[PDB]
């Protein structure tokens, strides 16, 4: 008999989804994916409820103060979202000490400004303090730091998870649509704001009748769906039928490249246009890993969310079908279009978004910036960029793919490129 509890409140909006609160029990009666069958103890309704709305009772996922299968860095992002105070704390699973917990706090350096230490747990912190439940931990470091840099405030703000889309909606019949606003329009189709059975917000790429064969594109969806990732706009569904329409999660900000050349843009500090560089390069640290290629990556790919996390699309996409600016010379001169080239892309895109979106190898053509790149030349770093960063973009700019650094590395540079290693986690005495 597994009981389970709403951590959020939830509207069902299909046939046979439940209704519930934040703090509703019920009875699993059937564990199928991302829809699980449950019993409602409130309503005594038998139906769907979206499997992560949900966790075990008294298990750590329904505390306030905890974060299941959060990064260091991420823990980073969500504590410096708007919201937030000094104080404001979190525990997660530790991505290090495998099995293992540890404790993020929001802080204000003299020197650096709002941050967040992180602390590892063994339970204790330190000898001098030990105790049996992290509910126990977390009471003391409210009363009073114990040595932390900081006295725990209030929990995260937590994010409301996204709606599971239907179950078995992979394809969906055109009707199901209403393409409402046009986005952006092209060579190849269009883009649009759209709504999906009267019930939900999506984005629909609409696509030209091309090369093409659908059956051929749709093998490459299939992979597409398959890449499932913080960092890569989420596909939902397909229309099978030409013209082929692929349908996304919205991304309220659109693209990068809009938003950088935008007023809220313009005010983007440094170090969160590296936080957004960072978090494209963890995206495509996960496509390397997958052996995937994106063959298409700039700004104008990576789409933005309301609360500011980048996302990429378009990945795989230009395989299916001239931006030469942010092409590897490999790819140019003979097509070899690997993840080495995709590097050598981020580079372009992260000269891209440290100069908030102004066109690379500003008043060249594409034939006098080819010509360029065979004498060697490169661009040469903006005012506003810092010289280790622009290293990064040197080094993705190597004649020789191999001597390209992957995303893996690069990732782990960006993403603590204000930290020193040694300073990543805390001592505590
Ligand atoms: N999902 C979106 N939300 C908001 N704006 C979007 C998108 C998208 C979007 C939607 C679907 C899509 O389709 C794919 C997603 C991943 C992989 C392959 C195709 C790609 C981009 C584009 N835009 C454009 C409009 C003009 C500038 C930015
Ligand atoms: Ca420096
Ligand atoms: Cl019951």
């Amino acid at each position: 008999r597994i009981i389970v509890v709403a951590l959020y409140d939830y509207e069902a909006i299909h046939h046979e989804d439940l209704s519930f609160q934040k703090g509703d029990q019920m009875v699993v009666l059937e564990e199928s994916g991302e829809w699980w069958k449950a019993r409602s103890l409130a309503t005594r309704k038998e139906g769907y409820i979206p499997s992560n709305y949900v966790a075990r009772v008294d298990s750590l996922e329904t505390e306030e103060w905890f974060f299941k299968g959060i990064s260091r860095k991420d823990a980073e992002r969500q504590l410096l979202a708007p919201g937030n105070m000094l104080g404001s704390f979190m525990i997660r699973d530790s991505e290090t000490t495998k099995g293992s917990y540890s404790l993020s706090v929001r802080d204000y350096d003299p020197r650096q400004g709002d941050t967040v230490k992180h602390y590892k747990i063994r339970f204790y912190i330190s000898p001098r303090s030990t105790f049996s439940t992290l509910q126990e931990l977390v009471d003391h470091y409210k009363k009073g730091n114990d040595g932390l840099c900081q006295k725990l405030s209030v929990p995260c703000m937590s994010s409301k998870p996204q709606k599971p889309w239907e179950k078995d909606a992979w394809e969906i019949p055109r009707e199901s649509l209403k393409l409402e606003k046009k986005l952006g329009a092209g060579q190849f189709g269009e883009v649009w704001m759209a709504t999906y059975n009267k019930h939900t917000k999506v984005a629909v790429k609409t696509m030209k009748p091309g090369s093409m064969s659908v059956e051929a594109f749709l093998a490459e969806a299939n992979v597409m769906k398959t890449l499932q990732h913080d960092k890569l706009v989420k596909l939902h569904a397909v229309v099978t039928k030409e013209p082929i329409y692929i349908i996304t999660e919205f991304m309220a900000k659109g693209s990068l490249l809009d938003f950088l050349k935008s007023d809220e843009g313009s005010k983007q500090p440094l170090p969160k246009l590296i936080d957004f560089s960072a978090q494209i390069a963890e995206g495509m640290a996960f496509i390397e890993q997958r052996n995937y290629i994106h063959r298409d990556l700039r700004a104008a790919n990576i789409l933005v969310s309301a609360s500011l996390v980048c996302k990429i699309a378009d990945f795989g996409l230009a395989r299916v079908i001239f931006p030469i600016k942010w092409t590897a010379p490999e790819a140019i001169n003979f097509g070899s279009f690997t993840i080495k080239s995709d590097v050598w892309s981020f580079g372009i895109l992260l000269m891209e978004i440290v100069t908030y979106g102004r066109i690379p190898y500003p008043g060249m053509s594409n034939p006098e910036v080819i010509r360029a790149l065979e004498r060697g030349y490169r661009m040469p770093r903006p005012e506003n960029c810092p010289e280790e960063l622009y290293n990064i973009m040197m080094r993705c700019w190597k004649n020789r793919p191999e001597e390209r650094p992957t995303f893996e590395y690069i990732q782990s540079v960006l993403d603590d490129f204000y930290t020193a290693t040694e300073s990543q986690y805390e001592e505590i005495p």
